[PDB]
């Protein structure tokens, strides 16, 4: 029964990096957004907001400050999330990732391209709309790494475990680019395997090791074909300087292969 100006608050959707997100419907016209809910930095996401306009990411469409709240409106994702889609153990058909992981790469490089770096990829950030189309949400953590065509390195800690890149937690300053296109590796795992490789890109985490050691007869590795297999060695590789670059992901073998389910 809440409300904002024209919208009703009909339900919860869930919560992002910070407030709730709740499924706003228009008495008048009966059109659904969402809307996040903030209390008491967010002029800074209103202004990455407002950047946004692409296929593949979700869309603002304005906000209201009423006393200590603030409303995010946003394009609402029918679909629900791609965390949804990934059945545990098992992951989802290699057609249906392949489709969602060239979604993805349009998305971030039009992140990229723009300067913006969203630094918390993961499955519950990516939405999808009434055609299954991958929307990612959430700029609550996002920044400026490009401006006046410059390029500022990152220092901050942020993201979440086991979707962050290993330099992230062993560098003072680190590039913005690898570590986003890590995060959809770690993504592309998922979709495949229905299982995260580690609990963390460190020293003391076997499961990491094991990787860098090449035992890919273990688990999550396993499950994956031998093509996708070769883009996540291109992908998952510790030195960011050595890591594949989105426009040579765009050349690999797997990214072009044509797949039907
Ligand atoms: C990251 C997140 C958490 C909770 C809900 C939502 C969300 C769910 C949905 N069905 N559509 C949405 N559109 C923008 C959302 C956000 N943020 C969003 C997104
Ligand atoms: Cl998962």
């Amino acid at each position: 029964v809440p409300f904002v100006e024209d919208w009703d608050l009909v339900q919860t959707l869930g919560e992002g990096a910070y407030g709730e997100v709740q499924l706003a419907v228009n008495r008048v016209t009966e059109e659904a957004v969402a809307v996040k809910i903030v209390d008491m930095n967010i002029k800074k996401e209103i202004c990455i907001l407002k950047m946004l306009n692409h296929e593949n990411v979700i869309k603002f469409y304005g906000h209201r400050r009423e006393g200590n709240i603030q409303y995010l409106f946003m394009e609402l994702a029918s679909g629900g999330s791609l965390f949804d889609r990934i059945e545990p153990d098992i992951g989802m058909p290699e057609p249906d990732a392949q489709r969602f992981f060239h979604q993805l790469m349009a998305g971030v490089v039009y992140l990229h391209g723009i300067g913006i770096t969203h630094r918390d990829i993961k499955p519950h950030n990516l939405l999808l709309d009434e055609r299954d189309n991958l929307k990612i949400a959430d700029y609550s953590l996002a920044t400026v790494f490009r401006y006046n065509n410059r390029e500022r390195l990152l220092n901050k800690m942020c993201g979440t475990l086991p979707y962050v890149a290993p330099e992230l937690l062993k560098r003072r300053e680190f590039h913005a680019e690898p570590v986003d296109v890590w995060s959809c590796g770690i993504v592309l795992t998922a979709m495949l395997a229905g299982e995260l490789p580690w609990d963390q890109p460190s020293d003391s985490c076997q499961e990491y090791s094991d990787w860098k050691e090449k035992k890919t007869y273990l688990n999550p590795w396993k499950k994956i074909d031998s093509a996708p297999l070769a883009l996540l060695h291109k992908i998952l590789v510790e030195n960011p300087s050595a890591r594949i670059t989105i426009p040579d992901i765009k050349k690999d073998r797997w990214y072009n292969k044509p797949l039907k389910k």
